């Protein structure tokens, strides 16, 4: 029989999905603030159909954004999401006023307490190789109070094929043993075995299912590593012009 | 500024998008008539999440078919569609009411007009090297009042591998130049050059565009054909088991 709410549930990566910095948009084209940056200025951007797309989605259907963002980063996103949220690439799961859900803090802690160490000097010989290799970049663990997460990496030489290198060394000195990355644009992150999307994804939808049973749920994403919580949706779905769909063309 | 509406436009194949037969599916699950066949009795069906997810869709979007199906098999879809539709594999647009866009039948017409006697041919002479083979096959033109559109044919071992031999076969004895082919499941159709799910879909958003401007534009389907007229769209969809998505899944 019938049980909650018959709407979609639709879980939606944030950034190069509903959003963009100025820097992957025609210079001069209209354009709506959706994220500020730390001094609270502006530096992400709606299109005029991004704009109307979100807008007719929050009002259609359940929406629940899933983001790499922390809950920092996430908090200086200008999006009126009534749902909650999975931030930290699957780390951190909030409650409809933000407030963090601390069954999943402490199941996440649990997975992620042999990690805690290695995640620092990860981050710290990461910059340092990438130095060795006459690399500027940029760099730093990610982390909720008490618990760090994943190590994230950018470079700021504005070529993204810098990123792709150090991957092939780190790789080699095998120093990724027990985690999986994210490469996308100018971002190279090394998640935990037990940190992911899919993992968070796994238990909205778990928690879902005793209130409103099995109602369509469609997953939205740019990355191709967003494919594992995807793969949990009835449809998944993507821009047009995505890392994932680039790659889809190319198949 | 803002002109007509601003709800998506949604284009979704049918077949193994929305619905499919009793043969893709768990024996004794629930379901709902969603096709009938040529004797009046019902034949494709939809899953408690697919009747949830298109009417949901059909209330939230202007929804358009965007089929294979030719017109008298498209009337069998028990689906209630409002905005028309586009079938025959792009061959044919209707209106809302069911009636013949005239105009794309006239340029259809214009595409298709040298390969008129070229597709009974070819459906015979594929027939004809299927039954070489000694396999069971069965075929025939797709066609509109006075137009044919394209070859269509099945195989009745239960083997689908059976019709992937002849594309091989076919291809080698150079009979599909300026065709381009579609096979998915128990299905393979060579189609002409100018008849694409594509050119229709192109040409409904430039009509809309007259009407409505730029608005978010959303395609569903499940095949890897289907990827020519979801590249249109500004986002693009397709079952988590599709053909597609294992396609996806396998890169
Ligand atoms: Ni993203
Ligand atoms: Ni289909
Ligand atoms: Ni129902």
């Amino acid at each position: 029989g019938h049980m909650g709410t018959n709407r979609p549930l639709v879980f939606v990566d944030l950034d190069d999905t509903l959003f963009q910095t100025s820097r992957k948009m025609v210079e001069g084209t209209p354009r709506t603030t959706a994220t500020l940056d730390v001094h609270g200025q502006p530096n992400g951007y709606m299109n005029p159909i991004q704009h109307s797309f979100i807008s007719w989605l929050l009002a259609s259907a359940d929406v629940v954004p899933v983001t790499a963002r922390d809950v920092e980063a996430y908090s200086r996103v200008k999006l009126p999401f009534t749902e909650g949220a999975i931030c930290s690439h699957g780390g951190v799961m909030l409650h409809s006023d933000g407030s963090l859900d601390q069954d999943w803090h402490g199941q996440m802690a649990k997975s992620l307490w042999a990690f805690q160490d290695r995640l620092p000097a990860l981050s710290e010989a990461t910059l340092r190789i990438g130095k060795d290799m006459g690399y500027s970049l940029r760099g730093w663990v990610v982390e909720e109070e008490g618990l760090r997460h994943y190590v994230v990496t950018k470079q700021n030489e504005s070529d993204d094929a810098v990123l792709s290198k150090v991957l092939a060394e780190v790789q080699a000195r095998g120093m990724l043993e027990g985690m999986h990355i994210h490469a996308n644009g100018n971002n190279l992150a090394f998640l935990p075995k037990g940190l992911a999307k899919r993992l968070a994804v796994q238990e909205w939808l778990r928690r879902d299912a005793k209130i409103n049973g099995d109602r369509p749920v469609l997953g939205f994403g740019d990355s191709i590593t967003d494919l594992g919580f995807m793969g949990l949706c009835h449809m998944w779905a993507t821009p047009a012009r995505s890392q994932l769909a680039k790659a889809v063309e190319e198949m």
